[PDB]
């Protein structure tokens, strides 16, 4: 038994819910929550964006840090960093951006990252300002992640989309 309310059940292990990623974060503290990241982790806007400014920034300064000592991240992959008032941990994924051309075959890779942690709450991966069509993500998600995964869903249209086309 777990925190987390309101979801409706779509697998075994996903569950999903129209909701504010950042609210969500901050009621339920879940020890795992997902960031839409890039490789620079520049947390200029969309679900990262919300995220850093909802910690104040101190995300992106945790983040600066990171990549001064480690370099990018590749696309299709992640880092742990704090999940400052948000969560326990933040996993910074990078799906590919379909507005920079990325291969959209990583998104595959990328949600291959959830599978290291037993629950996490989490975004669409290359979703929104990432240009991928949110139905596929929703289908390699479940057909990718084995752990158990909440997905918040920001715009109500598109949740009533997802949930109503989903097979
Ligand atoms: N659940 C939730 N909450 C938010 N506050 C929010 N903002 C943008 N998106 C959609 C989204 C999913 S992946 C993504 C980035 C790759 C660009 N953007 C949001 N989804």
């Amino acid at each position: 038994v777990n925190s987390f309310s309101g979801y409706l059940k779509l697998t075994d292990n996903v569950y999903i819910k129209n909701a504010d990623i950042v609210e969500e974060a901050k009621k339920v503290k879940p020890t795992v929550v997902v960031n839409a990241a890039n490789v620079y982790l520049k947390h200029g806007g969309g679900v990262a964006g919300a995220l850093n400014k909802a910690t104040n920034n101190a995300m992106q300064v945790e983040s600066d840090d990171y990549i001064a000592t480690n370099g990018p991240l590749k696309v299709g992959g992640s880092c742990v960093l704090s999940g400052h008032n948000l969560a326990k941990h933040c996993l910074h994924v990078v799906g590919p951006n379909v507005n920079k051309g990325e291969d959209i075959q990583l998104l595959k890779s990328a949600y291959e990252n959830f599978n290291q942690h037993e629950v996490l709450l989490a975004p669409l991966l290359s979703a929104g300002i990432f240009g991928a069509d949110p139905i596929h993500s929703l289908r390699v998600c479940v057909d990718t992640v084995r752990t158990n995964v909440y997905l918040a869903v920001f715009d109500k249209n598109l949740y009533d989309k997802l949930v109503s086309s989903f097979l």
